[PDB]
């Protein structure tokens, strides 16, 4: 645990002093370091490194913990004179790429986190058979009836995150994760389309008078849309005991889409698209770190 | 734990120094190693080896943890001139075979994971009997009524993964696992067929204008289809105490199927098949590792 | 735990060295061994033996852990010209017999696992009484009605494994377990019969055009049917301290049945039977191990 | 735990050797033994004895664990010429009696397990009052309506084992447990009777063609009916500190009943009875063990 | 825990032997004893005594654990010639009284178990308001309707043991517990009465042909009715350090009632009463124990 | 724990004996005592005192555990000649007051238990909107229909004890708790009243023949009504380190009410009232204890 050893001093009746020092010897020694950096678009990344040295092994292991923040950069665009139009630029996808750049000796990535987990759902099937009959008397006139029925039901239940994360690339030299928007609380997607109202994705109402009040309230949206992303990854690098230095290059990409609302005369109708000819539809940034394996240090460049 | 022993130094009042070194003896000694590799199709495998030497065993035991990543190799094919057709190449099955190649002394596989677990479901049967009667008065005309009924219900509930993994072969010289696609979130399979719309497996809508917008959203698909597979296996190898080296041959196979959509004039209809005339319908790769039992090392070739 | 003792060396100020060795004395000493073997039909078995010696007891105890794999050997048989017929050979029952063969001194089986556990179900009974009445006015003509009813319900809920395991024999010289197929996910059995469709056990649809697409998808079947069995047992053998050797003979039996589909003109109908005149309907195998109680070893013959 | 003490050796710089032996003294000493036996009807019993000697007790205490296996002895009887009749002999009740036979000094049974636990059920009562009214217009003719109602419900829920175990006798010299059949999964009992079909206890169908296919599938029966019983009991014996030996007499009784099916011309009808003229309707067996309290040993005779 | 101390022997290089003995001093010393006894009606009781001595206290504390078994003594009485009558004698109430009889010095009961716990239930109240309306067209004739309703529901849920235990007396010299029958699984009581069928308490059917098959199956009854009671109590006695002996007198009372069935011509009707003029309607027994506080012993007289 | 220290003896090779005694010093010392008493109405109280002396406190702390038993004192009164009337005297309220009587130095009550906890309930509100329509054809005459609706629901769920306990007074010199009857299992209270049947609080039936069979079964009543109360309280007393003695006065009050049933000619009707002219309607008792803080003793007077 936290105790590295003990220091003792014995003092006899004549002022003589004896000193006893005890230290614990460990199989694996751990040295830690941490550095942070911020980019031009105010995206931040903190790197926590845990340099492990296995005295009974022929390799060095460094465990990295990547913790960051990327602002959504969501915007609202309203024509000054036209009140029949409205736009909202929102973060459709957050991407993160990590590159392993050896400088002197070979270094590899042996583990990435998180990985692509297989998900499940709950399924229930039901079947029902019915039998019924009866007799009646209306005044002095009898009646009868015989009935039967059958029904089949199937229910599927699952868990749905506001954003889905999966890795598309994972080699010994690089890893890439994609955090994508799924569907709204309402249940709408980017594929949603209605003949009358188009895409009702981020629409509050259909007959709302004011366009500037007809976007879904922030509390009904993910914090990733309204505020920002707080990603967390982990890596494991391995190398020979005689490695001196290596680097880590992280790339942040924020792909935003445009949600537009139009009044056709009777109601609002919306369309969701990727706005080419907009510099704000894509924001890419790089943050670079260097690892000193011998002196156990992490530094941001 | 990580504490192998203690070092103590006693310092006399005259500068005399005594040194006491204590080490603890273990019944089982554990040495670990790890190496990684990437293949031509950008699939990677990491091998974590745990060499155990049990003084109370007459054999050596090595616990391997196989962790890798296989990209889906998912593709979209749209004809340049034809806008009435579209294809999506997706990973139907992921396979992994591990081979045990003894070099000097004999080596066997005594345990593979995961195994074929027997699953269960929840069943409920119900039966109901009903009896009813009443009297009536319409103006001055009386009435009466007698009814009876019975119903039978049966409900079955279980858990359903997006992909199912099972081992088809498991000898002391080789093991093979198959991770197969099950059914869509919708509930569709590769057997699904409709006279009008064919197989609606990955169909968003039936009357969609753009073919490039008529495929199911990524958030409604498994990460194994959209992004990639993150398999995890484990093996236990045993050998004579004087074995020197042995090898491991791992084979990755990704079997892809083709989902095709066609416009027939009124709606979209789809069919799912295996394209025997496409080189991308099957991707096989090999990764070879060597184990040094004496020096407790793992190396990738 | 893992610490057997401690070794210490004290070095005074003149290079004198003292050595202190401490070992823990235990009431029960445990020695372990493991061997594996594979049979002609590629069924595998791993035996883990734990030889216990109670220094304060007059007996030796050996705890065995039997872990194996038996392939299903499932096949599909389609007549070349006839397209109105189809067969599927599937593993109805997996059996395992273990025999205790003493060579020198007496040895007995004191424990087998798993045993025959008594199961339970959840039961709910309900009863309802109803009373109703009302008045009406149609134009200027009054009306009245008095009604009453009663209902009784009973629901039974339980857990249903895809395969059921129970031991039919358990003496001090031998044990036998049977793992039997229960019912399909659908709820069908080997006893199921319909006048129109016969046994719909492994039938996908009733009006399917192609016979080779009309068998239930692998994901709707147990891994024991599609892939294989991964059985796990445990035994406890006891003997006098002066026993030298004994053997263990394991017998694996796989009993397969044939599910056949026929087209009658309007729909598919199936029948499930045991195909005598088929060499593949039964697969029996033997694996033999020897135990050296004195040298604590397990060996496959 | 398993550590009884430590042995230490100090080795001087001149080859002088000091030996220090430490043993820990216990308040309660535990010695264990186990013996097994099989009877003429292939039923087995294993006795696990735990001899406790508590220096702070004025008596000796022995904890016995009785674990055995009794085959169901289930049979099927079909007349050679008659195809309109069938029988199934099944185990209605399993009984176990344990007798305490003191030899030199007195011995008593101070605790038996399991005991007769008081069970519980879940009860819910509901009551509902309803009030309704409305107005109507059919063309130009008004209408009105007033209704009211009330309902009463009661639901009872509990857990139901396939077999129920209870002790009918428990003195300091003998104990007897009875494991009786309760009801079928269907919900039928030995009291069930229908005027048309009689007792449908183990009847698959009413109009089944083959008598040999008209019995309930094994997966719908308890392992106690299809395969066998795995009883588990425990006893606590106490004696004077100077007792030398004592005995244990265990009696296994398997009471079987006969389920008969008959074809009456239109359907199958069944009846369940006890065949007093069949030697296989009752199977009783005895197994005797001896306990050596001084040498802490269990032996089967 | 179980370790009372350690014994050590040091042997130098010349055969000299040093002995070191270490014992743990405790604040409270515990001595245990146990005796059992059986009565004339085969009711058994085991007394477990735990004599505690607090060296820093002025009192002695003895913790008793009372564990027993009382057979139900249930009987069936059928008239030899009359087949229109039947009786079942069953255990309505089990009672236990414990008396504290000081012989030399004062002794008191400071604790009895179990005590009278306050129970709870779950309550749910609901209220619903409804509003409805619609229009219609029958041919060319319009229609309209406006409806409204309201409902109130209340549900009460609780747990119901087959038998209820409560103490009616608890002084420093004696304690009495009563275990009473509550209601059947069906929901019937001893107060239940129907004008047609009387008390249907232990009635299987109303139109059953044979009286000897018209009692509820054992599995639908408590084990306390069919088999016996397995009571468990605990007491705490306290006295001055100079007490020598005291006694414990336990009284077992089993109060049985008679359930009678009669055929009136159309159906069965039953009545439940306490059969005076029946010696089997009440069974009272006494078991006496003596406690030696100084020598820590329990003995049955 | 219970270990206060260790005693060691070293025995030389010449019979020399060294003795080492080790005791552990504690921050908080705990001395316990217990005394019991019974009152004229056969209600008992046990006081468990835990005298804590914390060297790091400037005060002495005594934790008392008050555990007792109060009989219900439940009675049944039936007039000798009148068979049309009946009474049941039952315990409506249990009260306990504890008084702190300082003798030499000051003593206060700093904590009482249980306290008045704020309770909660579960609330669910629902709202539903419905829309419907359809077309019809009766022979050759068309029809149409349009409906709409809305509903509002509110459900409240909580837990309800048979008796409620709350403290009405809590100063540093005295405490008082009241355990009051709440409602019956039926749901009736002391406020319940029906114009026809009055208060049906403890009424089994309305037309019951025998008055002595028309009271609710014991299993449907609380143990506090049928048998007795088992109250449990706790107090914490604090005083100066040099306090010598102090006293405790406990008062038990059992307030009983009268439930009366009368036959009016057609049915039974009941009323619940407090009988001011019956000496058994109220029972008050006092029990006095003395605490010796210096010698850590509890004594009953």
């Amino acid at each position: 645990d936290n105790i590295i050893g003990t220091t003792t001093q014995e003092i006899d009746e004549h002022g003589n002093v004896k000193t006893i020092i005890t230290v614990k010897n460990q199989q694996i020694e751990s040295y830690t370091s941490t550095d942070s950096g911020t980019a031009k678009n105010r995206s931040t990344l903190t790197v926590n490194a845990n340099f492990l040295n296995d005295k009974y092994s022929n390799e060095l292991t460094t465990i990295l913990s990547l913790n960051g923040f990327i602002p959504s950069g969501r915007k609202f665009i309203f024509p000054k004179n036209n009140t029949l139009k409205g736009e909202m630029l929102w973060p459709q996808r957050y991407s993160t790429a990590v590159y392993n750049i050896p400088l002197d000796k070979s270094v590899k990535i042996t583990n990435s986190t998180p990985d692509n987990t297989i998900r499940s759902k709950e399924v229930s099937n039901s079947i029902t058979y019915g039998i019924g009959g009866g007799i009646k008397m209306e005044g002095k006139q009898p009646g009868a009836n015989l009935d039967a029925n059958a029904a089949i039901t199937k229910t599927i239940s699952y868990q749905q995150p506001d954003y889905e994360t999966a890795k598309t690339t994972s080699t010994v030299t690089g890893v890439n994760w994609n955090t994508n928007f799924t569907e709204t609380r309402d249940g709408y997607t980017r594929n949603s389309w209605n003949p009358v109202y188009g895409n009702q994705m981020f629409m509050y109402g259909r007959y709302t008078s004011n366009i500037r009040n007809n976007f879904t309230p922030d509390y009904q949206l993910s914090s990733l849309i309204t505020s920002g992303f707080s990603p967390s990854y982990g890596l494991v690098l391995r190398a020979p005991k005689d490695v001196k230095k290596s680097r880590i290059k992280v790339v942040f990409a924020r792909r935003s889409e445009t949600y537009q609302q139009n009044w056709d005369g009777l109601n609002w109708w919306g369309r969701n698209f990727y706005d080419t000819k907009n510099p704000d539809s894509l924001s890419k940034v790089t943050l670079t770190f260097e690892l000193d394996w011998q002196n156990h240090r992490v530094t941001f460049i």
